[PDB]
C-alpha cells in the first residue's frame, strides 16, 4: 500500500555503526593481532595492590604503583612479545623514566597504550545471589575520549559469570550481553578498540563439561547482543576465560583437552569475522596458561581469529617476586617478565616447549 | 536423564523481584491512585528555569528556584488534589518555610514526596539521527536509597522516542525499553515505587494514526522488558503521553478522539494489573490537558488502571504568570495554581466541565 | 544521511495485522462476549469417543458420534447460556434433525458455530521428555477457509505445557508461543476469530504456587509473540487453564484461593484490549468448574476482560450418563445439560450458588 | 534460597540437541565436504520442467522428468567431481537404467542422496507485500524418515528473502529464521545433514552494498534462531546466495569484488565450527557461478568452512541443451555436464581458469 520516505538508518539492516574511526581501529586491531604478541594485562585497581605488594613487603602507594608498572613497562626488549598493554586509569597518567606518559613511552617503543573501562562489578539485583553486573557505561564518551587524547587506542571492559549448581540465570546472561554489546559500541565511537570480556569464572567445583555448556551460552548471547547493537566486527576483540574444570573441582584438565574444548565453544559462538582471542588467565598458574595457549594454538578446530594471550597474574608472577619491589630487584624481576612473555609468544605460535620453563 | 538440584532463583519461572518494600511500594501506590488526584511534576532541571523564568524577570538563583516550588508546594490546600508530587534533585533537600525539608513538609500534608533519578538524555548512537537514550543507572541504587533515607517514596525516569518519517528505530524501542525497565527494578529494590516514563514526542508532522502506532509498539516493548526484569506490577506506574496528532502536524484532535485513541493504545498493551497511568502533557495547553484527560476517564474502553495525570507546565503557566516571581504574586500565583489542580482532579472524575475554566 | 522509500508495510511499527474480516471479526467477539453466555466445546476427537462412550455402551459410530452432539445442540433453550459451540472436524459436517447442518443449524438459533483447527499433539523433540509441540500450520488458510464458507465464524487451537519439577523447558514456552501466534494470525486473516489455548496441565504433584508460576511465564510468552505477529486484539480470545493445585499434588484450593491466583496470573500478563477468556475446565468436576468461575467472578483484582467459560466434560458428563446413548435418553440428558449451562451462566454473572447443584 | 532437582534437559545451557544419529551425520558432512567436490542440486519441482522443457521441445512427463535427471546421475565419472545431489521427491523413487533406485544407484557410486525436503513458498501474511514464508514442518520427522529408509542422507530446505527498497521486513527476517532453525533440528533428529538455505534473492535493482547489508542482516538471525534451537554445527551445512548486485540493478561484479563482500557477510554471522557454504548460483549465469566461487576459494579474509557449489542451472544448463531430450543428444549432453562440473570442482580448490571454458 503506502510508501513512506525514511532515514536509511531507520532500517533495521541499515545498523551498523558509522564512525570516523573505522579504519584506525581496524589498523589498531592489525598491530594488536601480530603474531608471536599478546597483551600484558597492567589493570590491576589500586586496592588490589595492597594484597599484591604484601608478600613482598612494598607499601601500597601511587609512586610504588608507578614502579611496579615500570617494572614491565620499561622492560626493554619486552616490544618483542607484547604488541600492546591494558592500563590502569591511574597507569595512564603516570610517566615512565624518561619524562613520557606510559602512553607516549609505549607508543614511541611500537606497543599500543590500551586502558581499562570499566567501572567495576555490582551487585547484579535480578537472578541469582552472587551474580554480578558492571558498571560505567554512564559518562563513557567523555571518558574514552579524554583517553584516546592520551593516546590510548584500545580498551578493555570485564564482566563475569559465576556458576552456581551447574547453571547461571537468564538475568545474568541477557544482561552482561546487553552491557558488552553497549560498552563495544561507545568504545567504538570512541576511537578505542574494545575488548569484550565476558568471564565465565574458573570458581567453583563444576567440570570441564559445565563449564563448557555455560561458556557456550553466555558467549553465543554476548554474540547476539553485540549484532544487535550493530558493532565493528572488523574492529573488536574478545577476551574470555579459556574452557576448563572448576577451581575446586579436584581435577585439572591436560592442555589438549582444554584447546579441543575451548576452540570448539569459540567456534559453536563466534561469527568468523571475529579478529581475535586474547585470553584471561585467571586462576591458571604462569606455565598452565602458556601450555594451555599454545594446545590451543595447535588444535585442529576451526579458529580463523588470532588466538593469543591477555594475562595479568600469568606473565606477573615470578617477576614481582624476583622484583621484591627494589630498584636492585630490577634486573632479576625482567628476566622473569621476559621469560614469561617469551613463553607465551612461543605459545602463540603453536610453539611453546615445556621444557623451556 | 540426570536431576540436578538448583536455586528455584535460577528457574526462568521463578524471576519475580524479591524485595523487602513490597508492601510499603504497594501502599505508596494506593496513596498515588487516590480517585481525584494526581501527581504535580516539579522536576525541571536547573538549566530550564532559565528560559522558565525570563517571560517573568525572575533571575534563575537557587532561592529564586525554591521560592518556586515552594509557590505551589506551600499552597495550602493542594492535597486535596495532588497526592504526590515528582521532586527535582536540588528541592529535596530544600526547606519549605517552617524549616521542614520538603519531602518532611509533604509528608506531613500526606503528600507523597517523589523523586526523579534519571540523569538526562544522550545521543542514543544507534539507530536513526535524533534518537536518544537515557542513562543513570550507574550507582542508581546508592543515589535512590538516600533519597529514601530523606522520605522520597516514588521516583520517575523518563526516555524519549522521536516519531521521524512515520517511525522509530527498533533499536531505540529495545534498548530505551531495556533501560526502563532496569529502572524500575532497581528503584523497586530501593523502595521506590518507580513511575515508568516512556515519551514518544508530540514534536513532528505526523499523524494521530502515526502516533498511535508508533505508541503501540514502543509501549508494548516496555511491557516485554519490564516482564524479562521480573518488576513487581503491583508496585510500579507509567507514565506515557497521550496519542494524539504531531506538533506540526497541522490538525488538533477532539478530546473523545484523543480518549479512543489512548485508551485503545494502553489496553492493547499494558496488563491489567497495571495500577495506574498518570499522564505526561507535553505540548498541550494547559486547558487540553484536562479536556483530554476527561475524555479519557468517560472512555468505554476497557481500563483497570487509574488514569489520572502527572503534570508539570499544564498545572504550572497560568500560576508562574500570575506569581511573577514576587512575594506579593503568591495568592494570585496560588489561585490559578489550585484552579488547574482542581480542573484536573475533576477531569481525573471524569466531571470536568470546560464552563470551569 | 540517506533516504530510502518504503513500504509502510516494511516498517516494524505498521505490523498490525491487515484483513478485511476485521470488523466481522469484533461483532463476533461481540457476540461470543454476551453476558451470562458461555461457550461448549464439543470438539472431542473421534478416538476419545471410544472411551467415552464405554461407560454407556454406546457404540463408537458416526452416528452415534452425530447423536451425541445433537444431545447438545438440539437441546431447545441451549442458546440462553451458550453464545457459541466449537465443534469437531466432523461435526460441521453433520445435519441436525431439521436437515440442516449443524453450521447452519446453530447459527439460525443465533448460536455461533466454531470449529477446532489444530491437528494435535506431537513430540516436541526439543526441552525436556514428555513436552509436546501442536501441529497443523500447513495449509491452514485453505482449511479455515472452506470452515469459515460452511458458516464457522471462530476457531480454537490447544499448545500444552507440562510442568515437571517445577518448571518447563524455555523450548516449549517459546516454541508453542510462536505456533500460538502464528495460529491466531492466519485464523484471522481467514475471517475466524482465533481462540488462543495455551494449557498449563494440571497434572502432577505441583502446588498452586508452582502453577502460578509456569503459568504467568508461559502466558507472558504467548503475549509476547501475539504482539511480534501483529495480532488483532480487538479480535480474538484466550482459552486458559485455571491457575490451581495439581491433580496429584493432594490438594485442592477454595474457590477465592483460584480466583485470585487465576486473575492475577491473567492481569499481569494480558494486555488489557484481550476482549475475553474463555476458561477451560480440564481435571475440574463439573460442580468446582462453576464454583471456580463464580469466584473468578467476583474477584476484586483487574479484570477488564469478559470472564466466563470454554468447557467440554464440565457441561457434558452428567448429560452424557442421563442420556446414556438411547432416544429414550434425550429428555433426561438434556436436563442435565441444561443444568449445567445454566450454573455456568450464573458462575459467569458471579451469581452462582451452590444451593442450586 | 530453595533447591529443586530437574532435568538437565530443562536447563537452558543443557539444550543441545541429542540425536543417536550425532555420528553418521559428520560422516555425511565429512563427504560432504570433500576437497574439489560440490553437490549437484537436481530438485526441480515437476511444474518447473514444462518451462525448463520448452525450449528442448521434450515434453514434460515422469519418465521425461527420469531421463532428465538420469543425464546427469549417470553421466560416468561425475562422482569425480560431486559429492552429493539434492534430489526432488520424485527421483528419490525413481531407478536407474540398472534398476537401482537413484539413491541407490549414487551410494553404490559414492555420491551422497539428498532430498529437498521443503513444500514450498508461500505468503508470509506478516511483514511487506511479496515477503514470503515456506511451507512443511507439519508431518517432516515421518517424510524425513522415510527418506532417509530411501538412502538420503543430507536435505535441503530453501527460505527466500525479498529486497524490496533497500530492506527486507523484520517479520520476514525473524520467521523465516525460525522455520529454518526448526527445520535443522528436524532434519538431524532424523538422521538428514540439513543444508540450512536462507536465499535473498538478485531480484530488483538494489546495489552490491545493499545486498551485503540484507544478507547480513538476514544470515545473522538465521544463526541466531539456529543457536536457539541448539543444533548440531558439526553436522549442518548452509547453502547461500553470494553478495552481488541486483539483477536489474544495471551492474555486474567483478569476481574479486564479489569474493570480498560474500567472505566478508558470512565471516560476520557464521559461527566458526560451521563445516561447509554451498553456494546457490541464482541468476548467475554458469561461467560467472564458476569464477565467483573461484575467486570465493582465494579470498584473504577469513573461512574456516569448506565453501563450494550446490548449483542447479549453473550446471546444467549447456547439458540440457545438447542434450535436446534425446537418447542421441546423452553422450554431448554429459561432456557440457562434465565440463561445468569440472570447472567448479576447479574453482572450489580456487584453481579455476577462465581460459579452461
Amino acid at each position: 500500500m503506502s510508501r513512506v520516505t525514511v532515514l536509511q538508518s531507520q532500517l533495521p539492516a541499515y545498523n551498523r555503526l558509522k564512525t570516523p574511526y573505522e579504519s584506525e581501529l581496524i589498523a589498531t586491531v592489525k598491530k594488536l593481532t601480530t603474531p608471536g604478541k599478546g597483551l600484558l594485562a597492567a589493570d590491576e585497581s589500586i586496592g588490589s595492590c595492597t594484597k599484591r605488594f604484601q608478600p613482598i613487603g612494598l607499601s601500597n602507594t601511587e609512586e610504588h604503583r608507578r614502579q611496579y608498572r615500570a617494572l614491565m613497562l620499561e622492560a626493554e626488549g619486552f616490544e618483542q612479545y607484547i604488541s600492546g598493554v591494558i592500563l590502569h586509569d591511574e597507569t595512564v597518567g603516570q610517566k615512565a623514566s624518561n619524562g613520557q606518559t606510559f602512553p607516549e613511552y609505549l607508543t614511541a617503543r611500537g606497543v599500543v597504550p590500551g586502558i581499562k573501562t570499566d567501572m567495576g562489578l555490582c551487585p547484579l539485583l535480578e537472578g541469582a545471589e552472587g551474580e554480578q553486573m558492571t558498571e560505567g557505561l554512564d559518562g563513557y564518551v567523555k571518558r574514552a575520549s579524554a583517553y584516546y587524547k592520551k593516546g590510548c587506542r584500545f580498551c578493555k571492559w570485564r564482566n563475569v559469570y559465576k556458576i552456581q549448581n551447574g547453571t547461571v540465570s537468564e538475568s545474568a546472561v541477557r544482561f552482561n550481553a546487553e552491557t558488552l554489546a553497549r560498552y563495544a559500541i561507545l568504545s567504538q565511537m570512541s576511537g578505542l578498540v574494545p575488548i569484550v570480556e565476558p568471564e565465565v569464572m574458573i570458581d567453583g567445583k563444576h567440570d570441564i563439561d559445565t563449564c563448557q555448556r555455560v561458556s557456550e551460552h553466555v558467549w553465543r548471547e554476548v554474540v547476539a547482543a553485540l549484532q544487535r547493537h550493530g558493532v565493528i566486527w572488523e574492529g573488536c576483540l574478545l577476551k574470555p576465560n579459556m574452557v576448563v574444570p572448576g577451581a575446586e573441582s579436584g581435577k585439572t584438565a591436560a592442555p589438549e583437552q582444554v584447546a579441543h574444548y575451548t576452540v570448539m565453544t569459540l567456534a559453536r559462538t563466534m561469527p568468523a569475522m571475529l579478529p581475535g582471542v586474547m585470553f584471561l588467565s585467571g586462576g591458571l598458574s604462569e606455565v598452565q596458561a602458556s601450555e594451555y595457549l599454545n594446545a590451543i594454538n595447535n588444535s585442529p578446530l576451526p579458529r580463523p581469529y588470532f588466538l593469543s594471550f591477555s594475562y595479568a597474574r600469568a606473565l606477573q608472577s615470578s617477576a614481582l617476586k624476583a622484583w621484591g619491589g627494589k630498584e636492585s630487584g630490577l634486573a632479576a624481576g625482567r628476566r622473569a617478565f621476559l621469560h614469561r612473555a617469551r613463553m607465551n609468544s612461543m605459545a602463540q605460535l603453536g610453539k611453546y616447549k615445556r621444557s623451556d620453563d
